[PDB]
């Protein structure tokens, strides 16, 4: 294929997303022929290591990913190690040093990408001494690649994206969100564009509402410290779900390029309604889960590093509402929480029923088209149909499509995916600065309220797909959650 | 359920049709509690038997839908026999008898049906009887079940037409047409109403062509001497391609009472465009089978009864044209013959590509809706969607759904629905007149081209999908068949 010229340095190259993700994915990039003789993989972190010991990190990162050995030592001979303090800028000429020993041992002209696999607070900085103490490359291309989260506010984003204004422009800034370099998220634009039936009814005269649903089945688990604070809201909702709703509430772009795309996305993130202390209570809901049916199943409060009186969300739903022409009135359900009955990442296009008299006893009811993102892609169109009776009636027929064995393991994980889409310039699958501030605008009204804890905190059994209030919230426009578990 | 009082009369009611699908749909009727008490069967035709032989005659016809036999022998005793000439007037009153004995013995209140299952002269001479001698209900109803051919040209349709015309009003007149009685047929009015994203999708704008398909695999076997006389053409192309191309053809009625939906099929029949001897050669095709590649697939002209110099159409394939705003410029496709690939009615509605730019190698596809009759019905749908690759490309899916086994043999075979429907007084799956008259203008301009042979007679090996000018018919206008085997 054609091959793909470049140097990457990695911030945190010693951490488990390193080891676990980061690595394997760039192995895959060498393996599928992208990455030939010009490239280099600079590994960088506080710990201090040999180049031969950094190397056997990375052996055992592809050792899973590994069919012929002499293939993983040649892929390793282009990485290097260097210890490193980013709070240092006499430290980063030891970097800058290692980044263009590369460049000369490979023969690599600029193209440079520097990922922070590092704490959110050592972001700015490293940014700051990447343009002043020189590492930025004087030819070819400079990209920065943003760990998540970015802010946990909106005044927090703001202050992110200031500081690293600084050193980049916004093109070249590219923050990660795995949810959006998944395959079956970017299947939404062909489905809706690549079919004029489709693409001519994304709109209120067709559509009834719309449902994003990032179910899990797991409870807090481990990371119980950091998720406390967090909750479902600023976890799920505010990043992935966030985004996912983006490409389905875009407008029709001008062109398929990344450029034209977000300006169809921000179109609609810019008619997006902010709500207040008595909307967030008539439009979301907040939950935490108790015991199920299983002892096992213990209550969030009983979880390892839990604060005994914790009002934290691990479920949340809620309705949103675009002031667009083409989505006026039409709600938008999202839901995301842990404990749940299964996990399921889902899109539900509930079209409106048709008003044809067939005198039938059943009229006929609303189609939904329904796009399965997790655990496997499958893509499902309930539409209504005769019933096998005497006299004329109508019922629902479910027309479905699973992705094949074939397509599975050939599909790139989204790691890769936004690894390779960075080299290529290709911001398309990536959130925007207008983007995450209008999601943060639209999280932090929602969060205030809760932190002054003027709504109230609804319970639901581990098992179940959320409390009744879910149920309840979607009845009053007279709708219903498609997927029931 | 609602007991259907009703008394029916067969003529030809020892006659294979009667015997193999005639009294078993009168069974299931029974069997499902719609025939009770109120209700006698009249059967009547020219050979001599005892009320006792008929009733085992009857016997016969059901033992394979008996269970329980005490049922068996209650249906049986609502149906008495009398010999009859049908060309006697004054044999009549030997058979309005056996009707008003049976009616009293019943207690039926009129509602008469007549079902002829003779050869079609014999269609006007029982017509000008049952009124002039008296054996129409004064009471109750009075309808007629014409068998197939309903004329053979235009000349002899309207004879007929003007026959019966003299004893029963047009709305008493069910044209028998089995086709139109097949459950999945009766679908496709539900999928198109029922659901708007195809409702408003059904016209020019979204269409770019239509196809109908009536495949067999086999050939003429046995029935040759009618057939070599008929060809594909009058055999299954006037019959029931035309019918199920009024009810995709049809405009969007103003309720689904039968009368409305038959002036919207009516609208589509009075807007279709009869061809000269020019426009046969160039939309019309017409071959027959030759040997295929095994020996025991004889061609045409070595069937027996098959004269050696026969120029008879086996198969048929042409293009429609409706001369209406919503099908302006939309070429409906329509095929059928013996000796193809394989078993199969079905419908395919090919909706136009769409324009927008993705960027990628391989652009948007036409999108189709499939929706399989025979042998098992199904309903199926390609939608453009992204490919499984690492830039951006689309490719076509098929999204599907089948008939269960608990839909299959709960489905009502098209006898009994033609009968039940007649007992019922709806004529929504009959065709009308209008419809017939058409079908047989359409048909006769052709039938003139290829008897005065001013047009080629193509060949197909037996086991292919028809000659290859099938193939350049579509190719004209930039189409291809759906199916290919
Ligand atoms: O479906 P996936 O990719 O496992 O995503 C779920 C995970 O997404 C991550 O963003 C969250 O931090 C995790 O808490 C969560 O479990
Ligand atoms: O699909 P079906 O109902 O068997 O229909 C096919 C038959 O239809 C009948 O109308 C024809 O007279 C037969 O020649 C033909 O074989
Ligand atoms: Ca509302
Ligand atoms: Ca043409």
């Amino acid at each position: 294929v054609s091959e793909i010229k470049t140097l990457v340095t990695f911030f945190g190259g010693t951490g488990d997303l390193a080891k676990r993700k980061l690595y394997p994915s760039v192995f895959n990039l060498y393996k599928k022929g992208y990455l030939q003789k010009h490239f280099a993989i600079v590994g960088t972190a506080r710990q201090a290591l040999n180049d031969d010991e950094f190397k056997q990190l990375v052996r055992d990162s592809i050792k899973d990913f590994t069919d012929d050995q002499a293939q993983a030592e040649a892929f390793i001979e282009h990485f290097s190690y260097r210890a490193h303090d980013v709070t240092d800028a006499a430290s980063y000429a030891v970097l800058k040093e290692a980044i263009e020993e590369a460049a000369d041992k490979f023969d690599i002209d600029g193209n440079r990408i520097f990922y922070m696999s590092v704490a959110p607070r050592f972001f700015g900085t490293i940014a700051k001494y990447l343009k002043s103490e020189g590492l930025l490359a004087d030819t070819g291309y400079n990209r920065l690649m943003i760990e998540k989260p970015f802010g946990t506010s909106y005044d927090t984003a703001a202050e992110l994206q200031n500081d690293l204004e600084n050193a980049f422009d916004d093109n070249q800034l590219f923050r990660i969100d795995h949810y959006l370099g998944k395959e079956m998220v970017q299947n939404i634009a062909a489905l809706r564009f690549g079919n004029p039936i489709f693409d001519a009814a994304w709109n209120k005269d067709y559509i009834k509402n719309v449902q994003v649903t990032l179910s899990e089945v797991l409870g807090v688990e481990e990371r119980a410290g950091y998720y406390d604070t967090a909750g479902a809201l600023l976890d799920m909702i505010q990043n992935h779900t966030m985004q996912i709703v983006g490409w389905l509430a875009m407008e029709k772009p001008e062109s398929f390029t990344d450029k034209d795309i977000r300006a169809a996305k921000n179109a609609a993130f810019n008619a997006l309604k902010i709500y207040d202390e008595a909307e967030v209570n008539k439009y979301f809901v907040r939950a935490q889960y108790g015991a199920g049916d299983s002892a096992d199943f213990k209550p969030y409060l009983e979880e390892l590093d839990v604060p005994a009186d914790s009002k934290n969300n691990t479920f949340i739903a809620g309705e949103l509402q675009f002031d667009l022409p083409r989505w006026e009135g039409v709600p938008f359900y999202v839901r995301s929480g842990k404990r749940l009955a299964a996990k399921q990442t889902r899109v539900d296009i509930v079209f409106k029923a048709g008003t044809f008299n067939f005198g039938s006893e059943q009229e006929a009811c609303e189609a939904v088209l329904s796009i399965i993102i997790d655990p496997k892609g499958a893509i499902e169109l309930k539409l209504n149909a005769k019933s096998v009776e005497d006299a004329f009636n109508t019922r629902t027929i479910d027309l479905g499509w699973t992705v094949s064995d074939e397509d599975k393991k050939n599909t790139p994980e989204p790691y890769e995916r936004m690894i390779h889409d960075t080299m290529n310039g290709d911001g398309s699958n990536f959130a925007d600065w207008n983007g995450v501030s209008i999601a943060w605008k639209f999280v932090d009204a929602i969060s205030a309220v809760y932190t002054a804890d003027k709504a109230p905190l609804e319970t639901y059994k581990s098992g179940s797909m959320g409390p009744e209030a879910s149920d309840k919230l979607l009845a009053a426009n007279g709708d219903a959650w498609v997927f029931k578990g």
